[PDB]
């Protein structure tokens, strides 16, 4: 159980804005759609069944909810999701995935391709084909996994990082969307 902490996922950020009275316009819209309980369950954007079959089980336009109607507020294609500034072509960004319960598993990091439009629902073809980080059981430190990688280098502006956490002792996987701004 968990989600991305840095850059922070939509689901965990909206939780931290308080589901009872959200502060950012995008989270207001998201909580209005999904209701509050989904956001208190920010750590469980999962498919208990995945077994690595992400593209098969998750329809286009439902990447951020992982095809789960419960998390449909995360699929909103808004221009005003709050984004984490991120350098393009750098190896020092402190990536963090907060785990309420650690698991045996690996994390695949994907970024959106050039010419991604935040105003269009996220489709599989909006992401790069290959992950820019794939890491098995990275160090767990103070409740968060610390992950190192090089960000792809010819990027600027509003993008998204999609993190898939596939367990190795279980078919269960977790799915995280993080809004970022390359700069
Ligand atoms: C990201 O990294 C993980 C490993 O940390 C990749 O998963 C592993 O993929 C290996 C092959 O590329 C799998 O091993 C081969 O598996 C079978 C086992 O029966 C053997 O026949 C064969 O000789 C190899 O041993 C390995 O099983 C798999 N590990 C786990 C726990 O699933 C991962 O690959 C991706 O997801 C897996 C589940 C498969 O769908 C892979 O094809 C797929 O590439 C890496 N992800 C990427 C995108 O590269
Ligand atoms: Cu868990
Ligand atoms: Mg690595």
């Amino acid at each position: 159980h968990g989600s991305m902490e840095d850059p922070i996922s939509r689901v965990y950020r909206c939780r931290l804005e308080n589901p009872e009275r959200p502060t950012s316009p995008a989270c207001q819209a998201a909580v209005a759609l999904s209701g509050t309980q989904a956001f208190y369950d920010w750590n469980e954007v999962n498919i208990p069944n995945a077994a690595g079959r992400h593209r098969e089980l998750i329809p286009d336009g439902q990447l951020c909810s992982a095809g789960r109607f419960k998390y449909r507020g995360l699929d909103l294609a808004r221009s005003d999701w709050i984004a984490t500034p991120l350098p393009s072509g750098a190896s020092s960004f402190p990536f963090r995935y907060i785990a309420t319960a650690a698991h045996l598993g690996f994390f695949e990091f994907y970024v959106t391709r050039e010419g991604y439009q935040p105003t269009v629902p996220l489709k599989w073809a909006d992401l790069e084909e290959l992950p820019f980080i794939n890491v098995t059981n990275p160090p767990l430190v103070s409740g968060s996994y610390q992950i190192t990688g090089t960000t792809p280098s010819g990027k600027s502006g509003s993008h998204l990082i999609y993190v898939i956490w596939q367990r190795t002792d279980s078919p269960e996987a977790f799915y995280s969307c993080s809004d970022v701004y390359f700069t």
